């Protein structure tokens, strides 16, 4: 399987590297006959030996246009003639671009600005992480000595941790009487053996936490401060440090340097992203934060180094862990986008999206719009948002909760969204977003349209596969691959009201919203007046709905009944599901609000939760067990009442002491907060 892709410079040649790991062994394929090209619209073919003749430089060497070719594509859904205009090297393009654009005769450039590397994999038809390779991976993690005013990697690293199949250990230069730690003689021994590890280990993954911007920056200023070959490519390279943005990211040749602090920055939201709450977060389990003062004090002459160490070999193990738990994942967007793993987990949705379409386009004869300029990039100033009902309050019984199967993704293809179908003249059936009244022609199927309809086709091909297959660890591979086929048709509708993508579209991106709006609220009156039922509330693509006086099995049967009408009269792809019943269920305000199945689960949409005290969480537990699975609001006023009292009388533990603060900043607002709609203010206990 592919790894990666880059490029080399040979006599000023590009030369294509492909990484692979094929029957388990590391190989390097070279492709010197890929040449770099951008594509130029001309107002008259005519123009072309003078467009051939235009010159730039970089360094001594003088960039020329090396060879011309008429090519015919699709833009925009019209045909189009341009000509590909190939270069020596990939590095010419932003010397000459500027140069082809200015001549009169040219309206203008597309594709110019792709990295060679990536141009390669999506004109070859490769797609990196294909087949069932096992890839050998190792997490590391390094712990420092800090000082306050210091430069950073002034002080040393203290020690070095790894893990993976074999376990976890440390390399520190103390003597820490533990038996999962290697002692050397210096810092620089420590690093040494760290890189014979590496060597002899030979993974194909190197995993990190936050190793992109700490990891290999304080390890490479050691290696420059004590002279040491730091080495950990497979061909011998030390690794590289680039500049995406305003921060770092570092690449491992031969290898992928998968760093797991963006991907799971993207993939959890948490008030705190330390490897601590995020461990603890995934897993479940709680794990010890061993601080920079703690680690220096227990170094200059401290008995705490058996702590240390372990602090530092957990590091290394949760990295491996959580390495394991996000790969697998990121291997099957790789594959899905098109791209290298090192390349899709540092990457946005909205790139992800990108390289996606950028594929399709080639694959599919379309050329692709260009980057907006700073200009328009200025005037993409996003305009987006669903409908919210404002929600019924008190205590409701047997409640339904049905929603659209992917609305936005519904909307696109059976209303044919897109770019290159907006405003369309010339055709004979067209379908007009309501309120914001855009147009879009019907006689063709677009191009983003086209690939969401395949993307939910391919979803479901995937999903009859998983059922099929009896091998558990590829049924894992197809659920993330089914799951991330549904996650990339539901960006989209985000990916037109992105504004650095090539095919935005912020008509489009309001029509999908204001579509999504007219079919939920169609839906909620024809229930109402159709079938007697309430709305208790409703959020962009889905409603909670019930029978005042009504049983829980004459609730599912006519629901289940008006699911079979609303699904005749809905055009498309549209459909509307039966979700999950809830015996009892209670909506506050917008976005907050609870509900409990017949198993006794509850769910809810606002909970108060590590810093707030146990008593506080306990009590809140208390109230909305007695809401949900008794329907008793006086009880849950009582359990307040005693509670409280309990607090008072100091027959509580302060933790699990002010009185008064416990119960007016700590329990009354956390339980205030769910028994507001009831009318119950503080004042009212």
């Amino acid at each position: 399987m592919i790894l990666d892709t880059d490029y080399i410079t040979e006599d000023g040649k590009p030369v294509i590297r492909i990484f692979k790991k094929e029957n388990g062994e590391f190989k390097i394929d070279y492709d010197r006959n890929f040449e770099p090209y951008i594509y130029a619209l001309l107002k008259d073919d005519s123009a072309i030996e003078d467009v051939k003749k235009i010159t730039a430089e970089r360094h001594g060497t003088t960039v020329r246009v090396v060879r011309a070719e008429k090519v015919k594509k699709k833009f925009l859904g019209r045909p189009i003639e341009v000509w590909k205009l190939y270069f020596t090297h990939p590095q010419d393009q932003p010397a000459i671009r500027d140069k082809i654009k200015e001549h009169p005769a040219v309206v203008d450039i597309y594709e110019y600005d792709i990295p060679f590397a990536k141009r390669y994999l999506i004109d070859k038809g490769l797609i990196p992480m294909e087949g069932d390779e096992e890839l050998k991976m190792l997490a590391f993690a390094i712990a420092t000595l800090y000082h306050e005013g210091e430069e950073f990697a002034e002080g040393p690293i203290l020690m070095i941790s790894y893990a993976d199949e074999e376990g976890a250990r440390v390399i520190t230069w103390k003597n820490i009487d533990l038996p999962y730690v290697d002692v050397v003689s210096t810092e620089k021994e420590m690093i040494k053996r760290f890189l014979k590890v590496v060597k002899e280990k030979d993974p194909d993954v190197l995993i990190t936490y936050n190793g992109d911007n700490f990891d290999f920056a304080y390890l490479k200023k050691r290696s420059e401060k004590l002279g040491v070959k730091f080495i950990l490519g497979r061909e011998g390279s030390e690794p590289k440090i680039q500049r995406m943005g305003d921060r770092f990211a570092v690449e491992v040749k031969g290898r992928i340097h998968f760093d797991l602090y963006p991907v799971i920055r993207r993939t959890i939201n948490l008030p705190t992203y330390t490897l601590e709450a995020v461990y603890e977060a995934i897993f479940g389990q709680p794990k010890e934060k061993v601080y920079a003062e703690e680690i220096a004090q227990a170094w200059e002459t401290g008995e705490g180094l058996e702590r240390v160490a372990r602090y530092s070999m957990e590091d290394a193990k949760v990295t491996y862990e959580l390495g394991k738990e996000f790969f697998p994942m990121e291997a099957q967007l790789s594959r899905l986008v098109g791209q290298s793993l090192w390349d899709v987990s540092r990457s946005s949705t909205g790139n992800l999206v990108e390289w996606f379409l950028l594929r399709k386009a080639y694959e599919r004869n379309e050329l692709a719009p260009n980057k907006p300029d700073e200009r328009e990039l200025a005037r993409r100033r996003e305009s987006a948002g669903g409908y919210v009902k404002e929600p019924e309050r008190g205590l409701w019984e047997n409640i339904v909760y049905l929603d659209f199967r992917s609305l936005y993704p519904s909307i696109i293809i059976t209303h044919n969204v897109s770019p290159d179908t907006l405003n369309r003249e010339g055709c004979e059936e067209y379908d007009v977003a309501p309120q914001v009244g855009h147009k879009f022609c019907k006689d063709f199927p677009g191009f983003i349209p086209s690939l969401l309809g395949d993307l939910l086709e391919e979803r479901q091909k995937v999903k009859k596969k998983m059922k099929a297959t009896i091998d558990p660890i590829e049924k894992k591979l197809l659920d993330y691959r089914q799951r991330l086929i549904k996650i990339l048709a539901n960006s989209f509708y985000g990916y037109y009201g992105y504004a650095k993508a090539r095919w935005y579209c912020k008509e489009c991106a309001e029509s999908v919203t204001a579509w999504g709006r007219q079919y939920l609220e169609t839906t909620i009156r024809e229930i109402e007046e159709k079938f007697g039922f309430k709305v208790l509330y409703a959020d962009t693509d889905g409603f909670f709905a019930t029978i005042p006086g009504a049983d829980a099995e004459t609730v599912k049967k006519k629901a289940k009944e008006f699911l079979d009408y609303i699904n005749a009269k809905l055009p498309g792809l549209l459909e509307l599901e039966y979700e999950g019943f809830y015996k009892r269920g209670f909506f506050v305000t917008k976005k907050k609000y609870a509900v409990i199945d017949e198993e006794d689960k509850i769910t809810t949409r606002g909970l108060e939760i590590r810093d707030w005290s146990e008593i506080a969480k306990e009590t809140q537990a208390r109230v909305l067990e007695a809401i949900l699975k008794h329907g008793d609001v006086e009880e849950a006023v009582r359990i307040v009442k005693e509670v409280t009292e309990k607090l008072s009388k100091y027959e509580v533990p302060p933790e699990k002491y002010d009185a008064e603060y416990y119960i007016e900043n700590q329990v009354l607002p956390a339980v205030e907060r769910i028994l507001r709609a009831f009318g119950y203010r503080k004042e009212d206990l």
